[PDB]
RNA sequence: CCCCCCCCCCGGGGGGGGG
RNA sequence: CCCCCCCCCCGGGGGGGGG
């Protein structure tokens, strides 16, 4: 038996209804399968519930050849009568599109505008699905390779819709994953059991417990008390107490798309001025923030696309609007500015201490003659929308295709949404973005993505602060631990020595 | 229902090459 | 230890033929 301790923050049996760029769902990574997986810095489509695929010459039609003999979980709440087929695929994508499921808000898919990408998803055979596209999109299968594109049971959802019970789908799960849900208690624990009739090499550990109960501080406490074999997201100050010399535990870090940033509200006539935006950035000592907030578990970010992305062809050039308080003091002190800085009051994966950082920003800006008034704001209060002049947020993405993170944050389409906190719209940026998905080749795709990044770094719609590392601590008995920038953790590979 | 071919998938074992 | 080829075995699913 194995115990995985993590935060109760962001816990869901459905990453589809979850707010985008906030999590990597460790639970749905085990109980649900996608059609494909992408677990390499080359973005190779690993076949999962789809054995293979082919794209039409015009690029507007994708055909998916689904795996045979795949069965859904046999749980106390559901007992399947048939194998996985085209019907389960058709239901799952049509739900997120907003198309007919034929039964008695998806933040990620809304921000990437899936229904504007997909025309239709239809079953040709029980083991063949046809995807119609409005125009060629080289990002489609990468989005269907993401944590958000899990496949649900059509047989289960038909039975549930028969009694208005479709809410159960997210309370009592049924998937094809290597692990199965046994029992749980919300925000406390999840009890997983190995799926015996799995379509691939079976899970090595029969029983896994996902512990959500303990706080960030007492997580390493529970670990060293040996009631916890893998400890995820530990307290940042506690990391500097740990070592790589120990023969009883080891640490594993990973880089990826885990960005903390500051956005300018472009609904504020002052914030629409490039002069002040470039000066506010020059007033910020982002180097000093990395030590006080992250204690060497982060990189000062002068990029939007991580270096682990196939789209990173730029070797992160010097930032033109980096810390220089003298230039900042001149342009701002004489302007006599007072700005409302909002901070989302929640646990952030890209921010251990968001309010502490908001004080360091309030301090750095006062030196150059800018008055900052920080406000603790809730996620639904912001959704309701003195309005903010600056907001402190970020993005955590496993999908390293910049269509999945740069489009939600800076596109015109998402301007009046929670994803684009800058309320920015640049038709030249949307131009590069659109071009980057009409071309199928990496050379062509990375060129347009670097062009858009270069534009973002000069227009300054956001100030990138940190390149955050996701950390975990594991016991020496535990082998089969592989932390990747592409997703959460695969519990199938875990085993004791 | 049994026996035999072809195709795809999965798992295991063995030999060759690359980091 | 990971990734990839070749060979053999096993199991499952699908299509063709014989009793
Ligand atoms: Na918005």
């Amino acid at each position: 038996g194995l115990t995985y301790c993590t935060h109760a923050s962001g816990f869901s049996f459905n990453p589809q209804t979850a707010d985008a760029g906030t999590s990597m769902n460790v639970v749905t990574e085990q109980i649900y399968n996608k059609l494909f997986d992408i677990k390499n810095h080359s973005a190779t489509l690993t076949p999962m519930l789809a054995q293979s695929y082919s794209i039409s010459a015009d690029g507007k039609e994708i055909l998916l050849n689904l795996r045979h003999g795949v069965k859904f979980h046999q749980t106390p709440w559901f007992t399947p009568t048939r194998d996985f087929n085209a019907e389960d695929v058709v239901f799952s994508i049509n739900r997120v599109l907003g198309h007919n499921t034929y039964l008695p808000r998806f933040p990620y898919f809304d921000s990437i505008k899936l229904n504007e990408k997909i025309k239709s998803v239809t079953a040709l055979s029980p083991y063949q699905v046809k995807i119609e596209l409005f125009a060629p999109d080289s990002s489609i299968l990468s989005h269907l390779a993401s944590q958000y594109a899990i496949i649900f049971s059509q047989e289960y959802a038909y039975q549930l819709s028969a009694d208005d019970n479709l809410a159960q789908l997210d309370t009592h799960p049924v998937g094809t994953g290597p692990y199965q849900v046994k029992d749980y208690v919300y925000n406390q624990y999840v009890r997983l059991v190995r799926n015996e009739n799995y379509w691939k090499k079976e899970a090595k550990i029969e029983h896994i417990i996902v512990d959500l109960s303990t706080d960030r501080s007492g997580r390493l406490v529970k670990f060293f008390n040996n009631e916890c074999q893998i400890a995820s997201y530990p307290e940042v100050s506690q990391i500097g107490l740990l070592k790589n010399d120990d023969k009883h535990y080891y640490m594993q870090s990973t880089d990826g798309m885990n960005l903390a940033y500051l956005a300018f509200n472009f609904d504020k006539p002052l914030m629409r001025d490039h002069e002040i935006r470039a000066a506010i950035s020059q007033s910020l000592n982002r180097a000093r923030i990395i030590h006080s907030i992250y204690h060497n578990t982060a990189t000062v970010a002068n990029n939007i696309i991580p270096e682990v992305s196939w789209a990173s062809t730029v070797n992160t050039p010097e930032f033109e609007f980096d810390y220089h308080p003298k230039i900042a003091k001149n342009k701002l002190a004489d302007k006599n500015l007072l700005l409302n800085l909002w901070v989302i009051n929640e646990e952030q994966v890209y921010n251990p201490a968001p309010f502490k950082m908001a004080e360091m920003i309030k301090w750095d800006l006062a030196q150059a003659g800018v008055k900052v008034k920080v406000r603790a704001v809730t996620r639904p209060f912001l959704t309701a929308q003195e309005n903010y002049d600056l907001i402190l947020s970020g993005w955590l993405a496993g999908n390293l295709d910049p269509d999945g993170f740069m489009r939600p944050i800076l596109s015109c389409g998402t301007k009046n949404e929670l994803t684009n906190l800058s309320n920015w719209c640049n038709e030249e940026f949307d131009q590069f973005m659109d071009r980057a998905i009409t071309t199928s080749h990496l050379s062509s795709r990375a060129k347009a993505y670097n062009e858009a990044q270069e534009l973002v770094l000069r227009e300054l719609p956001i100030i990138p602060i940190a390149n955050v590392k996701r950390i975990l601590v594991a016991n020496s008995r535990v082998k089969g631990v592989k932390m990747t920038p592409f997703g959460s953790l695969d519990f199938s590979t875990l085993y004791f020595i």
